[PDB]
RNA sequence: UUCAUUGGUUUUCAGAUCAAGAGGUAAUGAUUAAUAGAAGCAGUUUGGGGGCAUUAGUAUUACGACGCGAGAGGUGAAAUUCU
């Protein structure tokens, strides 16, 4: 009746993704992204991309028969931003408001215990 | 010094100094413990203090495999760069 996969959206500076897949995580379902969507190298980061990325995997995913899903936002934060960028909001809305009835709404942005010297240096990204 | 003068014999004197008594009545003799300091201590401890051993944590790169697709990275915008 139901079935779960996950959804993995993966929103950054400069790029969104949507990424379906298995239970285990790896057999994917309908792996597209928002930057294969606006043509113009700048926008792919957009709320109307991430839309028109979620626009298309939430249907997909119907047509292999997925009735629900888990969600896992990325930030993404390594030893950088570690907050989702413009377009977390924009898929979810777009996600959920396409018949996916969902519940389980995560963050798997990765989190370290102070690693390795960010790139910069000391001084760095003067504008 | 007196033995007129002068010494062998030795005492007073012992001008004396050094032993010397148990002639040792002796208040017999050692200041306080700095809100100085060092030191000690069932002490009770406390601290990312120091050294060496022991290990842990995510993350990062890399590499493997499995799946999925072609775009991914980056910027104010690109491109070099990866596929």
């Amino acid at each position: 009746e139901i079935v779960f996969g996950v959804a993995h959206i993966y929103a950054s500076f400069n790029d969104t993704f949507v990424h379906v897949t298995d239970l285990s995580g790896r057999e994917t379902i309908a792996r597209v992204t928002g930057g294969m969507k606006v043509k113009a190298d700048r926008d792919e980061a957009s709320p109307y991309a991430a839309m028109l990325a979620a626009q298309d995997v939430a249907e997909k995913c119907k047509t292999l028969g997925i009735t629900a899903l888990h969600i896992k936002l990325r930030a993404t934060g390594g030893n950088k931003t570690k907050t989702p960028g413009p377009g977390a909001q924009s898929a979810l809305r777009a996600l959920a408001r396409s018949s996916m009835k969902i519940g389980r709404i995560e963050d798997v942005t990765p989190i370290p215990s102070d690693s390795t010297r960010r790139k910069g240096g000391r001084r760095g990204r003067r504008l």
